[PDB]
């Protein structure tokens, strides 16, 4: 996947993320649910949100949003030595949450969108680089385990 240099850039940028996980976790999820309204239907818990406003005005989402960048954070610090921590993840989104690989494709772009909005001007090309190749690795390894289980949908 990536080289040390790129792993550097990845955990450096994770730097920005750790300084405010609930605010970053919140804007990503709000990035997803408004950009792609159908992802919202997957959370019985949030299907009740109708506006952007009502979304920001929600502590539960802020909460959920911290569970996620905390679980990702975990896997990203492994530097691709995540089967351990990803295996458990692959089966729940596959079998119980039932989330399509494209929905994992969307949120990935939303990470990168989100970081440019919040850090416009110090999220450069090399960084953008290595963060994308790490979200791809993550995304491809899930694919791999989603294949294993026939989650064709
Ligand atoms: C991008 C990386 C993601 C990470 C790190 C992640 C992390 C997690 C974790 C740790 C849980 C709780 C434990 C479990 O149930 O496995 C969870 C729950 C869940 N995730 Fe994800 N998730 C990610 C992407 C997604 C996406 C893209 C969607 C939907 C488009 C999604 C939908 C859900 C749902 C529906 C649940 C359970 C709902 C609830 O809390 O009642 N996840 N996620």
């Amino acid at each position: 996947g990536l080289s040390d240099g790129e792993w550097q850039q990845v955990l450096n940028v994770w730097g920005k993320v750790e300084a405010d996980i609930a605010g970053h976790g919140q804007e990503v999820l709000i990035r997803l649910f408004t950009g792609h309204p159908e992802t919202l239907e997957k959370f019985d818990k949030f299907k009740h949100l109708k506006t952007e406003a009502e979304m920001k005005a929600s502590e539960d989402l802020k909460k959920h949003g911290t569970v996620v960048l905390t679980a990702l954070g975990g896997i990203l610090k492994k530097k691709g030595h995540h089967e351990a921590e990803l295996k458990p993840l692959a089966q729940s989104h596959a079998t119980k949450h039932k989330i399509p690989i494209k929905y994992l494709e969307f949120i990935s772009d939303a990470i990168i969108h989100v970081l440019h909005s919040k850090h416009p001007g110090d999220f450069g090309a090399d960084a953008q680089g290595a963060m994308t190749k790490a979200l791809e690795l993550f995304r491809n390894d899930i694919a791999a385990k989603y294949k294993e289980l026939g989650f064709q949908g």
